[PDB]
RNA sequence: UGUGACC
């Protein structure tokens, strides 16, 4: 309940010179004292009356009654940051060093220097991309240092720290002011000409920062980055964080977790001996002498010191630096720059033509439907992204600009333009419009926009070709519902004296042009044998057309802007933007370690435990005959790196016996590390997410930034949240949203109350609330409806079901209505005019939360039943297991050192219901969980109707509507969905084993009948109920249930007509991966 | 309609 208080200060700190509280009740005579008092608020401020009194009048308002909202009657001009930053710029504002940047613009020159004139200027490389501005960010920063002026012991020594970096950043903004935004968040010409161009960024990166430090180690880390960073934009990051690739090869293993044949993590007491080849310890002091020649001082020293003993006990440090590295910013260079820098392969492209055979070897011989129909699938699956040019479109009478794809597929087909038959050039006639991929510490890349007739030749293809990895274990990224933790066990297992780790990163390879025709090459020679396995004309043509998109991607030309001109030039290199990106790039880094491992074998032998390609990263773990010593080791090393080398590949190749670093994760004596670092106060690039939306997405990236060991005040989150999801009604009017607004599980919510516990609604006002926010969930658009109107779309929908379905639709058909007129959503236009709506709506609910007629069932309600029935008591649980994650926090490390963890993701789409598979051994057509839900649920008749209306064969609909199995998935839908709606695979669950023997023996639920559907939510509300209290106390408690027979079967119908949620919160969740 | 692929 602290928001609300925290709130308030915040707004008596900004603005001086009111509040009006806005309470509500679900009950009617409390709701008329609610709104009186409103009354009485606004006619006393309209008089600059003490409201005193009212406050002690309406005691009952205040203390039964639910805060809604605060109003904020503030009278000044946006100013007050201009005044109040003087009293901390103090220090000696910062001076850019222009000479440690390559690329003259990546200096932290003044904006008029780079962009001499208005019409030159471009914020491309410094815009933050974000709804929230600068000027806020530093009003955050000051509310805080204010509230912690008169704090304590180590408290202070916290603000102390942070007093002081905050002082470099305000000494540096004053001299130049604080730069304006614009509506639209954007730093313009006029602001920005006067200061550097890189002001804004690197004060939004610095206060990220410096609000995330509370150790010394971490105020000493801040300043560092933060000054070298106002003039190195470029390689700090990469120049803080490439250590970190030896220091896991050093530290030993004294115990550590693996993966057994069930698939799952045990404890393993073994100890391996690290050892390195001093030749490494060459190279890591090359690169500490790196970062000390770039200005690096305290940072090189912390490791230098780490390496006298290399204790994983004392590492914690080296992967704070690592994590830290990346708050910097993101390295936004020039399209044309980052497209610039882009015989023995016969053992290579070999590979690749047989991995694609494999992949399609059955589903081509066996005239797989999904191939016959690929482009039919190809056009389900089609999104509402950019095709590469902006073509006038005509909507019934309408004439209206759009690229987006959805847009341009159905214009075609309603002129005969539409033709998938012919897959369109990419050369110097029609050259390839680019995106780009931003990151932070790695350099630019580029993306091809591809025509549409591209993902269609693909899609089906790929997605047979995921399948197959699906069920590969080299495919770390695609086997089975597998998280990281199981590729955490599966190195550790055979890890021993006898047995060395082989790592490397491949990143610059597959942008490398001597990649490019192996690659391509080896793909088409894969096509051509499956076109000689079959003779299906359907197959055969999509077999064929994707042959076609490799070879006009041999020799593909690019359209790169080089100022406000479009330069042609030809791309010789594999850029990403295709279907197979992922699926081909995953094939071709296997073939790669496999070949490499090929080679070097003629040399030594060893014994191949385990191979594994994962993103941008492969690896391997090489078994010997004989005892590893670190002359082994080195002899290994350079034959691979040589390997490489033959191969023109520049490839970063180690080799140790205790760990490994890639992307995605690393592996520190015996430990698991995620590196933490997830931008907060700036973007990659600009979407179409409104404010509200970006405010869950903060706390999303607080929350995950938090779990893998970079935590930001939560202070700071809250406050920044109250900012974002403000609304103003005039000039000095802003409405700011209360706790009960933002938390409650409806469609407006932004964050959970409490760090890693989802709240359910248990109080009538909750609940009240929680049903009027729904009432206002989807908002209507104009534009959309006209459009959705036109005969261009409907023939386009109706054309879709003709070439799905047989029988009659419905069920479907009035699905593929809606998935298409919500694919407009991407079109700006239409996005506009929802937001604008619900500002409005939301705008009046605020202000007298209006009635509903409910009658709609949300999983709130299923768990609002259930808990009355249930008694608690204190139970113990003793920690068994051993911290594997490190960075954890601490509450969160304790349930798993008692319940323990899990290496898998719970099913929550129903893809292994029976009824799923029998759609989709006939079917293109792919159903939702929530499709799938509604579906089971009717009468035994009707499904049947809907199998054989989506092209199942009767023998197989009729042998199933009866069979033991139809009842079966019954529960396990519903089990999927459930698992769904309650985000057991997000945030902190992910990690939980729900299905611990520990957890089991604190829920006592006695069957009193044998319903299923009625046994398996009272145990998982029971598990969640028990962990969330353990996550918030620290000790257990046991839950026995009595929940009545008669009971079980009201509750078993509500089960049945479950309404989905969607939000903020639940969106921010699928944005994160 | 400051917008920029696969997922
Ligand atoms: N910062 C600030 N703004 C005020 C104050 N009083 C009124 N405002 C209004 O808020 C605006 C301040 O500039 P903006 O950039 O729009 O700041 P904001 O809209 O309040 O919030 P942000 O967009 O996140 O910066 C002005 O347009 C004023 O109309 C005040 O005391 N401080």
């Amino acid at each position: 309940g602290k928001y609300n208080l925290i709130l308030s200060e915040y707004l008596s700190f900004i603005y001086n010179s009111v509040q009006i509280p806005i309470y509500y009740s679900s009950n009617s005579e409390l709701e008329n004292r609610c709104i009186e008092f409103h009354s009485k608020c606004l006619e006393n401020s309209k008089n600059g009356l003490s409201l005193r009194k009212l406050f002690v009048e309406y005691n009952d308002v205040i203390e039964n009654a639910t805060l809604l909202s605060i109003l904020s009657y503030s009278y000044d001009k946006y100013n007050a940051v201009e005044r109040k930053l003087v009293k901390y710029a103090k220090g000696k504002p910062l001076e850019a060093d222009l000479t440690v940047n390559e690329l003259d613009y990546e200096n932290n020159k003044m904006t008029s220097e780079l962009f001499p004139t208005a019409e030159e200027y471009t914020d491309s490389l410094m815009d933050p991309a974000i709804l929230t501005s600068l000027s806020s960010n530093l009003n955050a920063v000051m509310f805080w240092l204010e509230k912690h002026e008169n704090d304590v012991a180590e408290k202070l020594k916290v603000y102390k720290r942070r007093l002081d970096l905050f002082t470099i950043v305000a000494s540096t903004i004053n001299k130049y002011g604080v730069p304006r935004h614009n509506a639209k968040y954007r730093y313009e010409y006029d602001v920005m000409k006067d200061k550097p161009y890189y002001l804004v960024t690197w004060a939004n990166s610095s206060i990220e920062m410096l609000m995330s430090v509370f150790s010394h180690d971490d105020y000493l880390i801040a300043k560092e980055l933060i000054v070298l960073s106002y003039s190195n934009r470029s390689t700090l990051a990469k120049l803080v964080s490439s250590p970190m690739s030896i220091l896991v090869a050093l530290v030993d293993i004294n115990g550590t977790f693996i993966t057994n044949e069930e698939l799952e993590l045990e404890f393993s007491n073994k100890y391996v001996r690290a050892i390195v080849p001093d030749q490494t310890f060459d190279e890591l002091n090359q690169m500490l002498d790196n970062m000390r020649k770039a200005g690096l001082v305290d940072i090189p020293k912390m490791i230098q010191d780490w390496l006298v003993d290399r204790s994983i006990e004392k590492f914690p440090l080296m992967a704070k630096i690592y994590s830290w590295s990346f708050h910097v910013g993101f390295r936004k260079q020039k399209m044309l720059d980052a497209a610039l820098d882009q015989e023995m392969y016969r053992e290579y492209t070999m590979l690749i033509r047989d991995e694609v055979v494999k992949m399609l070897e059955e589903p081509v011989k066996h005239d797989d439907h999904l191939l016959r129909d690929s482009e039919l699938a190809g056009l389900l699956s089609m999104s509402s992204a950019s095709n590469g040019e902006s073509r006038q479109l005509k909507f019934g009478r309408k004439t209206i600009f759009s690229t987006k794809k959805n847009m341009h597929v159905m214009d075609d087909m309603a002129n005969e333009r539409y033709t998938p038959g012919i897959i369109p050039p990419v050369n110097v006639d029609k050259p390839i419009p680019l995106g780009r991929r931003d990151v932070p510490g790695r350099r630019t890349r580029i993306i091809f926009i591809l025509p549409y007739e591209y993902f269609i030749a693909q899609h089906a293809v790929v997605e047979k070709m995921l399948i197959y990895a699906k069920h590969t274990r080299e495919y770390a990224e695609f086997y089975s519902q597998s998280n990281q933790l199981l590729s955490y066990g599966d190195v550790t297992r055979f890890l021993s004296n006898n047995t060395m780790v082989l790592y490397t990163d491949v990143s610059q390879w597959d942008s490398s042009q001597h990649n490019t025709q192996p690659f391509r090459k080896g793909i088409i020679m894969g096509l051509d044998i499956l076109a000689n396995m079959t003779n299906d004309a359907k197959v055969l043509q999509t077999l064929n057309l994707y042959k076609q998109t490799q070879i006009n991607l041999m020799d593909s030309y690019v359209q790169i802007p080089d100022g406000n001109v479009i330069k042609k030039i030809q791309y010789g290199a594999v850029a990403s933007g295709e279907k197979q990106t992922k699926a081909a790039n995953s094939i071709a880094n296997l073939a790669l370690i496999k070949t490499v491992l090929s080679r070097i074998s003629n040399k030594h032998s060893f014994a191949t435990k385990i191979i594994r390609v994962d993103g941008d990263d492969n690896y391997a773990v090489l078994q010997f005959n004989t005892e590893v010593t670190k002359q082994m080791i080195q002899d290994v090393s350079n034959d691979v790196r040589e390997t490489y080398a033959r191969m023109n590949a520049k490839v970063k190749a180690l080799v140790s016996t205790v760990g490994i670093e890639i992307a995605k994760r690393y592996i520190a004596g015996g430990k698991i590390f995620f590196r933490a670092g997830i931008n907060l106060l700036n973007n990659e690039k600009r979407g179409q997410s409104t404010q509200w939306d970006q405010a869950a997405i903060l706390y999303s990236n607080y929350i995950v930034n938090r779990l893998r060991g970079f935590e930001t005040d939560r202070e700071f989150i809250l406050t920044k949240i109250m900012q974002m999801t403000s609304v103003a009604i005039t000039g000095s009017l802003r409405l700011f949203p209360s706790e009960r607004v933002l938390t409650t599980n409806s469609t407006f919510k932004v964050f959970d109350s409490e760090d890693f516990i989802i709240e359910y609604g248990t109080t009538v006002d909750e609940v009240y609330i929680q049903r009027a926010f729904m009432s206002l969930s989807s908002q209507k658009s104009g534009i959309a409806d006209e459009i959705a109107a036109s005969s261009t779309f409907k023939n386009y929908v109706t054309r879709l079901s003709e070439q799905l379905l047989f029988s009659k639709n419905n069920i479907v058909s009035r699905g593929i209505a809606l998935t298409e007129k919500a694919k407009l959503n991407s079109y700006a236009p239409i996005s506009l005019e929802k937001r604008r709506a619900q500002i409005s709506a939301l705008l009046t609910m605020l202000q007298k939360p209006v009635t509903f007629k409910s009658s709609k069932i949300t999983i709130n309600d299923i768990l609002r039943d259930i808990k009355p029935f249930f008694t608690v008591s204190d139970a113990h649980l003793p920690i068994q297991y051993q911290k594997f994650m490190p960075t954890l926090p601490d509450n969160v490390q304790y349930i798993i050192q008692c319940i323990g963890s899990r290496t898998y993701q719970i099913e929550d789409d129903g893809s292994k219901s029976a009824i799923s598979r029998l759609i989709s051994k006939y079917s293109v057509y792919k159903p939702s969980i929530e499709e799938l839900y509604k579906v089971i649920s009717l009468h035994e008749n009707e499904i049947q109707l809907y199998l054989i209306s989506l092209g199942i064969p009767k023998i197989d609909a009729d042998t199933y509507v009866g069979s033991k199995i139809y009842s079966r998935d019954k529960y396990r839908i519903l089990e999927s969905y459930v698992y769904n709606l309650l985000s057991i695979n997000y945030g902190c669950y992910q990690l939980f084993d729900f299905n611990s023997p520990d957890l089991e023996k604190l829920i006592r639920i006695p069957f009193k009948g044998k319903i299923p559907a009625v046994t398996f939510i009272l145990h998982l509300y029971a598990k969640l109920e028990v962990i969330n209290y353990a996550i918030k106390n620290g000790s257990w408690i046991s839950l026995f249930c009595n929940y009545p027979k008669s009971e079980m079967i009201k509750l078993w119908k509500k089960m049945w007509n479950i309404t989905s949620l969607r939000s903020p919160y639940t969106n921010a969740n699928f944005f994160q991966e």
